[PDB]
């Protein structure tokens, strides 16, 4: 059975990630009692071409049938929320929508879309601002991870 880890994610500028309504996430500065407001993380590893600093995972909300996806929406790559039927989730074979490279860079995480070479999880400088798909700098693309109780 797929192997997955509970997680939560920050930005570079220590941005944490909570919902935005329902298929929707966005970035924010947050400490204290505020942090409980985080997304929690299933981290599936999934198939998909790898390398020792390039790992295919899929990215669920943790005991949600919800996961991030990359698809085309009016003519562009764009990052959703999307549901799925929770008793085929997670799996180890992911529909390549929902797969992203983790990539260790420097000391940090990208996720770039499978699906999608060159476009990436960002966020942006602004505060309480959507977490979208980037195809580039003054958007961040990079995170660190935090691991989280089973």
């Amino acid at each position: 059975p797929v192997r997955s880890l509970n997680c939560t994610l920050r930005d570079s500028q220590q941005k944490s990630l909570v919902m935005s309504g329902p298929y929707e996430l966005k970035a924010l500065h947050l400490q204290g009692q505020d942090m409980e407001q985080q997304v929690v993380f299933s981290m599936s590893f999934v198939q998909g071409e790898e390398s020792n600093d390039k790992i295919p995972v899929a990215l669920g909300l943790k005991e949600k049938n919800l996961y991030l996806s990359c698809v085309l929406k009016d003519d562009k790559p764009t990052l959703q929320l999307e549901s799925v039927d929770p008793k085929n989730y997670p799996k180890k074979k992911m529909e390549k929508r929902f797969v992203f490279n983790k990539i260790e860079i420097n000391n940090k995480l990208e996720f770039e879309s499978a699906q999608f070479p060159n476009w990436y999880i960002s966020t942006s400088q602004a505060e309480n601002m959507p977490v979208f798909l980037g195809g580039t700098g003054q958007d961040i693309t990079d995170f660190t991870m935090q691991f989280v109780s089973s």
